[PDB]
């Protein structure tokens, strides 16, 4: 129901920001330069998810062993150099015009993110004036596992003081759509990514959509 709703969720890498080239470009190069073979078609793969949790599985998929918190912190810290190192990301068409209408409908906007880039999350009062407060926030730092685990999804709810069937997510990572779907929210998959749209669906998102654009377009003709 519509008229159950308070409350959007909105991931940010590759839906409020047009990062999810850089994090691919970073990820490769800090992987290539620690030792390790990953692509940025496979980095695409791990949308989502914390630095860490990426770290983690990139080495048991490549070294069939755990990344250690010494190599997670150190990978992390150059990942970082590295994505901030290029022009800073710019917003998603048609982000700020959704936020505008959600905020007209009088339901409130909240960030889930895997992200601990705080260039990123410093900038989201800037690029999206009004709409974002630190308390209506989930981020690294609230979390112990991430997407896909429920968990962030669930404590979102949580700060937001809502049930399940009063919020909606938007998500572009399959591994975010699955986690907002095991949170048992309503999910709208984006997909602004290179890869196919049904993965999207598969992953649990009840709608499906090509751009941020298109889902603002279609905003006010959907339930």
């Amino acid at each position: 129901m519509r008229k159950k709703l308070k409350a959007v969720l909105f991931d940010m890498d590759g839906v409020l920001f047009n990062s999810m080239p850089y994090h691919s470009e970073a990820w490769h190069q800090v992987m290539k330069t620690h030792g390790l073979d990953l692509s940025r078609e496979e980095a695409y793969m791990h949308a989502g998810r914390t630095g860490a949790s990426t770290i983690n599985i990139v080495f048991q998929r490549e070294l069939g062993k755990e990344a250690t918190q010494e190599e997670i912190e150190s990978i992390y810290h150059e990942k970082s150099i590295l994505f901030n190192s290029y022009p800073e990301a710019e917003r998603m068409p048609g982000a700020w015009e959704l936020l505008q209408k959600v905020k007209s409908e009088g339901l409130t906007p909240m960030v889930v993110t895997g992200s601990g880039q705080l260039s990123l999350l410093e900038r989201l009062e800037h690029n999206f004036p009004g709409m974002f407060h630190k308390e209506l926030m989930v981020t690294a730092f609230d979390v112990k596992y991430g997407k896909p685990n429920p968990e962030p999804y669930l404590m979102a709810l949580k700060k937001g003081g809502l049930k399940a069937d009063e919020a909606v997510v938007i998500e572009n990572a399959p591994l975010g759509v699955e986690a907002g779907h095991k949170a048992g929210i309503f999910t709208i998959a984006v997909n602004t990514g290179p890869l196919d749209g049904q993965v999207l669906l598969d992953a649990g998102a009840d709608l499906l959509f090509p751009s941020m654009q298109t889902l603002c377009d279609s905003w006010d003709t959907i339930m």
